[PDB]
C-alpha cells in the first residue's frame, strides 16, 4: 500500500516554485505506486488571521493547483483538512503525549500547538511515508517521536512514518537572495515565482536573478548559490539533467542561463494556469473530488481514532 | 431554554463531597427549568497517564453517580466527551484565538491547552450558563474572553456563557485541613469523603475532623473553618438551614456537631451507593442514556462547529 500523506496550507492565491518543485512534484512521482492522501490543511491556516472569503477561495485554488500539477484523483485522495474531524481528535490525544519543551523547541495557543496537529494529520492515516523538505523535517521527527512514545504505552497502535527527503534539486531558493529558500516570507515577491502569476512577470524576475562575479556556469550551491539555483529550476522544469545543461553551457555566460530558465518556467506555468482557470470556472469537478476525498479520508482516519481511543480506555 | 453545561473528569473511582454538594447538587437544582448537558470529560483525564481499564470503568461510574445524585435522563443530556468530535474541532479553532500568555497565566501540551478544550466544551452547546465553583471560575473567564474575541471578528457566532456561582454553603473543605477545598489532591484521603467509600469509614473521618479551641458552635468560615465546614456539610446533606442547626446547637459541644454530621452523611451516601451498584451491575440502562446523550450532544455541537467553520471561511 506504501501509504503517503502530505499537504499545503491554503494561505495564498498561488503556490510558488518551491512548493511545486519541492513538494507537489515529489507527490506526482509517488502517486503511481503509493497510496496517497494529499491534504489542503485549512486548519493550519487560521493560526494567523484569515479573511473568510479568501480562505475559502484559496482552499479551492490550492486543490486546483494539485490537479493542475498532475495529482491524479483517480490514483490519489485529495481532501480538505477541516472536513475530517479525526484530525483534531487525534491532535488532542497526541498533545497529551507531547512534552511542553519538546513543542517549545519547535503567539497564540494555535501557533504553539500546530506541530501536534501536523503530527495528527500524518498519523491519522497510518501513513508509511511523508515527503518533506529537509527544512520541515523537524516537525515530522516530533510526529515520529510522539508516535513511538504512544506505541510504547500501547504497542502497535500508530504507524511510525518514514521521512522522504526529495532530491537536492528540489530545493528552490529566492532569486534575489539565493541563500534563502523561496518562501512567501520574503520581503517582496521580487525573488519569488508564483505558479499563477503572469508568466511574463515571472520571466522578468528570473532575468533579474542575483548571480555571481565568476562568469562560469557551474553547479555548486555553496560557492555559486544564484547560478546553482537557476540550474535547479531549469532542470526541474524541463526534466533535463543538470549535467546536460552545464555541459551545454560551457563557454556560456549567465545571461544565457537566465533567458533559458525564464523560457522554461514560462512553458511550465502556462498549462498549469489553464487548468486552474478551468477548475475555478467549472467548480463541480473539483468539489466532487474533494467530497470523495473527504469521505475516504474520514473512513480511514476515524478508524485510527477509534483504535487510539480504544487503547486509551475511552468508552466507545 | 436557559441552556447549561457542566462536567466532571472520570479520574477516580468516586466523586467526593466537594463534587456532589458543590457541583452536582447545583446541577440537580437546575435541570427542572434549564436545558442541561452534563458531560463526563474523559478527554481531560488523559492529560495525566491513565490506566485504560480504570479509565473506562470510571467513565461509567462517574455517569452512574450523576444519576444516583438525582440527575434525571428524562430532563437532561448526559454524555461522554470523547464521543462528540466537535469538542476537539472547536478546541482547535478556539486555540487559534487564545493568547499564549493568556493560557500560560492559567508539563505537556495537553496540560497547557486543556483550558481551551474546557472553553470548547461549553461553547459547543450555545451554553447560556455554567455552574462552577468560585475557584474554577478563572477557566470560564477564558472561555468568555475567547468567545467575545471570536464574536468581535464574527458577530453573533458563539453564546457567551454566564457564570453560576453556587451558594457559599456549596464550598466543602478538607476535614483535616479545613482551610483547603476538599480535593483529590490531598496528601491522604483522611480529610476527604468519597461518596462510594464505606459509609462507616466516612463517618469515622467526620468524627476526626479538625476543629478549634473555642467550644462554640458558630458559623464563621474564616474564624472557625473546621466548625463552619462541618456545618456546611450537615446542612447541605439534610436540607436543614445553618440557622436552624446553629440555634439547635447553642450550649452544645463539637462532639455533638461531629456525630450529627457523620450520621447525616451516612444517610446521604447509602442510597447513592445502592443506585451506583445497580447501574454498574446492569449497565444497559446507563449505556442507553449515554448513547442517547451522545446523539443529542452531537446534533447540537456539530451545528455549532459548522457555523464556526462557515464564519471562518472553511469550505463546507
Amino acid at each position: 500500500s506504501r501509504r503517503i500523506f502530505s499537504g499545503v496550507q491554503p494561505t495564498s492565491d498561488s503556490l510558488h516554485l518551491g512548493n511545486a518543485l519541492g513538494a507537489v512534484a515529489q507527490w506526482v512521482g509517488l502517486q503511481d505506486d503509493h497510496d496517497a492522501f494529499f491534504c489542503v490543511v485549512d486548519l493550519h491556516a487560521i493560526t494567523i488571521p484569515q479573511d473568510p472569503e479568501a480562505l475559502r477561495r484559496r482552499t479551492l485554488i490550492t486543490a486546483a493547483q494539485y490537479l493542475a500539477l498532475g495529482i491524479d484523483p483517480g490514483r490519489a485522495t485529495i481532501f480538505v483538512q477541516s472536513q475530517v474531524p479525526a484530525h483534531t481528535q487525534l491532535a488532542w490525544v497526541l498533545g497529551c503525549f507531547t512534552g511542553f519543551g519538546q513543542a517549545s523547541r519547535m503567539t497564540t495557543v494555535g501557533l504553539f500547538t500546530y506541530p501536534v496537529l501536523q503530527a495528527a494529520d500524518v498519523l491519522a492515516y497510518d501513513t508509511e511515508l511523508v515527503p518533506v523538505g529537509e527544512d520541515q523535517r523537524q516537525h515530522l521527527e516530533l510526529a515520529r517521536d510522539v508516535a513511538q512514545r504512544f506505541n510504547s504505552r500501547f504497542p502497535g497502535t500508530l504507524v511510525v512514518p518514514d521521512v522522504l527527503i526529495p532530491k537536492m534539486t528540489a530545493k528552490i531558493y529566492d532569486l534575489q537572495d539565493p541563500t534563502s529558500k523561496m518562501s512567501k516570507s520574503a520581503g517582496t515577491d521580487a525573488g519569488l515565482i508564483n505558479l499563477l502569476d503572469d508568466p511574463a512577470l515571472s520571466a522578468k524576475k528570473i532575468r533579474s536573478a542575483v548571480t555571481d562575479s565568476e562568469r562560469d556556469i557551474r553547479y555548486d550551491p555553496d560557492v555559486k548559490p544564484g547560478v546553482s539555483n537557476l540550474l535547479n529550476i531549469q532542470s526541474a522544469v524541463t526534466g533535463t539533467d543538470i549535467d546536460v545543461l552545464v555541459d551545454g553551457y560551457a563557454g556560456h555566460g549567465y545571461g544565457d542561463l537566465k533567458k533559458d530558465t525564464a523560457e522554461a518556467v514560462v512553458e511550465f506555468v502556462n498549462p498549469i494556469q489553464a487548468r486552474v482557470d478551468e477548475l475555478t470556472a467549472d467548480p463541480a469537478e473539483l468539489e466532487a473530488v474533494l467530497a470523495a476525498g473527504a469521505q475516504r479520508a474520514h473512513d480511514v482516519a476515524s478508524k485510527t481514532v477509534q483504535r487510539v481511543y480504544d487503547r486509551l480506555g475511552f468508552l466507545l
